[PDB]
DNA sequence: GTAC
DNA sequence: GTAC
DNA sequence: GTAC
DNA sequence: GTAC
């Protein structure tokens, strides 16, 4: 199977598999059941930030997710991805629905990663077009629409569908770490719009990092947020 | 064919194409016949840094090849590369040997592409590593001697070879251009070694911007420096 | 006098001056009376970009001002700044009103500056704070209404106020060109809201380029822009 | 007394205030006596690099310093700088020579500061120039000597001086928390010389965060490293 | 960091 | 929008 | 997240 | 550096 390496906004409760009761926000290492979690307080049609940083010095993945005006909900686990990930991956969004749904709608997206001694690799989409060619989509993801990423799949009428799941990866290969480095560090930001007309939204958003051929695994909609085959 | 738009660092002198009687920059417009030159002071065995910047507002692609201590050459073009390119590329340096030979020894490789009301792309490379994935490397090009990109072929003890050709394109593709951006601009940078035991050098060094799926022309050795099918 | 370069968004046509009869952009070197123009549809109420960009290659000084869904107005001067501005200088943002008034409202403001074979430097203000150390206000200019920056005196339900100048510089000294430079560049980005409730608002914002100890001169309200002592 | 936050590269023992017995780097919080050490292999007459590095999310400031193909030293410290230091701040450099002593020359300074919901402030000097106006020198510092900076006294036959104490910081304040900021961080990076003729170098360089008035204390050669009035 |  |  |  |  792939190697995931993932910051999860979780907005639907799976206590079978580890979920806490709440929508939540996790660090995900080789495992849809987070390392991490905090409460996070989703608010149903409203633009959010996620914010994920790490460096190599520290060794510590965290990340922060706000809305204007709201209290932020952060998490933070100590590992040294250098133990966990390939040299060489690429970086992407996931986001699935299930028996329950919501649109994942990626607003913009902006990633930065250098290796110092320094070689850095820089990329920010505020726009997304129709045939987006630095970008690679799996599954049911698709660009243009607004402008915007919208990682599942909508109907024509503006309504997201249940059992949906699909990914945006960086067309480039990542250097993500190397034995020589003084210094590695990455962050990631996305903003993204949920919404739901059911009572319960799910199943979430995902930052995600990977082994370069990474795909969806099949069956990977709903709880397993596109990253993983099995709940494990 | 390809399409391709280069700065041209044409150490070698082919009366029969239109060269000038010296070395020379050119910009290079689908035609190794340069649409403009201007001569250049090439220094054997000393590194050199190239800037080449274009704006969606001037449409104006100029360069500049400096060595410390020593006059610049630069050479500018109107061109409106909307007219010009695909709205999608690669980015590469490209060199060539023929009769006669140098290094062509690419220490450092930077690039910024921003798309404006913003989308941006920028890398850095002041290292090259033996298998760096985020590379396409074309022909003779090899990466991780000392950290840098050899685009034609080095013996073990440093000397180079001649009728070789080679590249090294920026994996992901750039958006260069688009119809709805107010303001769309890029820059790139280089530092090269061009060291020859001949009288004469040849046959040179280019950044280039080409269709995505852009691959060396066949035959493209010596003064066609790996951009040209042929000299029309 | 101080040695002033500018762009103007001049609103209001002052004929005695030299201004077109409509509101216009500008290049102004030493002088109000702009060594060109453009044709400006100025959108009362609605949020404006203006971007400015020169490099010391093509000595060009251009500017583009657009709103959404609008076609850009664009002005281009052949300059060399190296023979007009001192080496070291600050930037700014100057705006008035006369007889006739507008709000003059900055929403964000970023400037960028390099000088290469590399010495950078770089500032963004997306938030304007209350008690902002990093720039200098001179005249009527405040910060912290809405996060923004109010040129121009502004009543407490937002009516502009005629009779009315005011500047906010960059608090570090820039050095904007150097002899031994080989590439010289830089790049402002600011959005403005110009809002009037007059037939015909006045007087305009201007992005500039001092001398490092530049104040507003005396008298300058209205067709000055807060920028010159005299229309010659 | 002012507020300072420093690490410090300190080259000399003076366990009678609590260095360890050997050359160190260490997190200084308003005390030379520093909260957190780590050995440091200074090598006489290389180029090192320092890397500090601060997030208001991990809380806690990391420096590693490294010298070509040895070991890098690094120190981390958990310290919420929101309690200890003011909103604004400058940046800067210091050394200090006393009975013995080493040159303390600055080749290259780079530094960013952000404040996400963004605002963000970066400069890079890879050249000092002698009437450096973006620098206030304080004390024995000077620029435009080989374009480096020079912290502490050289004489003319290049021999480092005893007793000497010099400072720069960056013109500009700098925006270093905010209370309604969701991410804010920053990094500095800065490349040096220490050479001593002396069996025993002394007294070392520090990356410091001050209070925007800050003056170096009467008296503070030698281990006070121009940043604090006593050793408390 | 080495010598008494 | 008023003054020649 | 609320109802049995 | 050789060919017309
Ligand atoms: O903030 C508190 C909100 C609580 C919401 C409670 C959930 N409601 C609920 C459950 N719980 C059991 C969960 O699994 C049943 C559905 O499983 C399928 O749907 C989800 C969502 O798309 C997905 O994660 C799974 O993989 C699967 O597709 C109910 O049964 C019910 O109603
Ligand atoms: O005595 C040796 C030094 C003088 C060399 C001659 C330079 N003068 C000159 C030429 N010569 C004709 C060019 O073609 C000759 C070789 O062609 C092959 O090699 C070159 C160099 O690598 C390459 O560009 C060609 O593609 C081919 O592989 C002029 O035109 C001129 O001036
Ligand atoms: O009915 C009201 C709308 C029409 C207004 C007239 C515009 N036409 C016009 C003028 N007018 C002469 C300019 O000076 C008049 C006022 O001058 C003062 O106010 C302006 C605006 O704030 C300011 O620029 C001046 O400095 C002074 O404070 C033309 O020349 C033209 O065209
Ligand atoms: O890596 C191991 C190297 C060990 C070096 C040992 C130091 N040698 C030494 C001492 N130690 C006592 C320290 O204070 C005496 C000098 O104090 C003055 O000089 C220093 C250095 O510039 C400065 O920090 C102080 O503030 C003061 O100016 C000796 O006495 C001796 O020899
Ligand atoms: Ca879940
Ligand atoms: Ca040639
Ligand atoms: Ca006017
Ligand atoms: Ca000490
Ligand atoms: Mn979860
Ligand atoms: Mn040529
Ligand atoms: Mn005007
Ligand atoms: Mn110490």
């Amino acid at each position: 199977a792939d190697t995931i390496v993932a910051v999860e906004l979780d907005t639907y409760p799976n206590t079978d598999i580890g979920d806490p009761s709440y929508p939540h926000i996790g660090i995900d290492i080789k495992s849809v059941r987070s390392k991490k979690t905090a409460k996070w307080n989703m608010q149903n049609g409203k633009v959010g930030t996620a914010h994920i940083i790490y460096n190599s010095v520290d060794k510590r993945l965290s990340a922060v997710v706000s809305y204007p005006n709201a209290d932020s909900a952060t998490v933070s686990y100590d590992v040294d991805l250098d133990n966990v990930l390939p040299e060489w991956v690429r970086v992407g969004l996931s986001a699935s629905t299930g028996l329950y749904k919501e649109t994942n709608t990626i607003l913009s997206w902006s990633f930065t990663s250098k290796l110092k001694s320094t070689n850095a690799l820089h990329f920010m989409f505020n726009q997304f077009s129709k045939d987006q060619k630095d970008l690679i989509l799996q599954g049911d993801a698709t660009t243009g629409t607004d402008g915007n990423l919208e990682l599942t799949r909508v109907s024509s009428n503006g309504s997201p569908q249940g059992s949906s799941v699909g990914r945006a990866l960086f067309y480039a290969p990542v250097h993500i770490w190397e034995s020589s480095a003084v210094v590695a560090s990455f962050e990631a930001t996305f903003t993204f719009l949920i919404k739901s007309p059911d009572s319960h939204p799910a199943d979430g958003i995902a930052f995600f990092i990977s082994n370069i051929d990474s795909s969806i695994p099949s069956g990977s909609t709903g709880r397993l947020l596109g990253l993983f085959p099995d709940a494990n």
